[PDB]
This record gives structure tokens, sequence and C-alpha cells, in this order.
């Protein structure tokens, strides 16, 4: 079975400089991660970092998560994104996304042992 840190490279890990596609990145990478196969994702980031770049975050600045938790951890460094925004036409199966790059910090929520990201909370 996937585990949730595997999820979340799924969801959420694009090493690379930059978002690279040769069509909309958002479409083709929401479509490929397999983010559009029961329901049109609504909104996801992609991370262009190394998996170790990212996986440390969960040791840097402790912030409180959208749900209330505490396992949340914000980078202290900017990191290269891309965000998926689904549009107004946009209607499951006929998922369509709207692309948005950005360099920002990321705020992940860390869980298990060892203790890795296993969801991406906000970008700030
Ligand atoms: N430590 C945590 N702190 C906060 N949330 C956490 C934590 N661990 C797991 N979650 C889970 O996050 C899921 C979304 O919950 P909630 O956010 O509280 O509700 P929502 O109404 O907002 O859902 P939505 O459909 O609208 O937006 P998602 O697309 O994000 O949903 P889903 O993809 O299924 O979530 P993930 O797998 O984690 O992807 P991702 O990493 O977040 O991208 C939900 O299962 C929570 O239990």
């Amino acid at each position: 079975k996937e585990t949730a840190a595997a999820k979340f490279e799924r969801q959420h890990m694009d090493s690379s400089t930059s978002a690279a596609s040769s069509s909309n990145y958002c479409n083709q990478m929401m479509k490929s991660r397999n983010l559009t196969k029961d329901r049109c994702k609504p909104v996801n980031t992609f991370v262009h970092e190394s998996l170790a770049d990212v996986q440390a975050v969960c040791s840097q600045k402790n912030v409180a998560c959208k749900n209330g938790q505490t396992n949340c951890y914000q980078s202290y460094s900017t990191m290269s994104i891309t965000d998926c925004r689904e549009t107004g036409s946009s209607k499951y199966p006929n998922c369509a996304y709207k692309t948005t790059q950005a360099n920002k910090h990321i705020i992940v929520a860390c869980e298990g042992n060892p203790y890795v990201p296993v969801h991406f909370d906000a970008s700030v």
C-alpha cells in the first residue's frame, strides 16, 4: 500500500529547477500524478527541490497547521514551487488548471518515524 509519505512525494515532489513541460504544466502534472482520477484535486503545489531539502523542513520552523494540529513546519529558505488551481470551467472528469509559478516558503505537516512530510499545508 502507498504510505502517507509516498503519497506526499507523488502529489508534491517535482525535483528540478522549476516547472518544465511540453504543454500546460498543471494539466499535464495533475493528470500524470493521478490527481484527476477520482476527482479534480482543486488546488495542488509541486515543489522543485531535492527530496532531502523538502524532508529537512520537518526540523525547520514549527507553526500551527490550518486544521489546528501543531505538526506543521515552514521552510527557512524560499523554495521554487508551482501552484495548480482548478479553473472555473473545470468539471470532472475534464479537469483543467491554471499554472502559477512562485518562489515561496512552504509549510508541510510531518508525521511518522522517520518524521517526514505527509501533507502540504500552505505556501507563504
Ligand atoms: N498533520 C496534518 N495536518 C493537517 N491536515 C492533515 C495532516 N495529516 C493529514 N492531513 C490531512 O490533509 C487532508 C486534507 O484535509 P483538509 O485540508 O483539512 O480538508 P479539505 O476540505 O481542505 O480537503 P480538500 O479536498 O479541499 O483539499 P486536499 O486536496 O488537500 O485534500 P487531500 O488531497 O485529500 O489531502 P492530502 O492527501 O493530505 O493532500 P495535500 O497534501 O493537502 O495536498 C485530510 O486528510 C487531513 O487529514
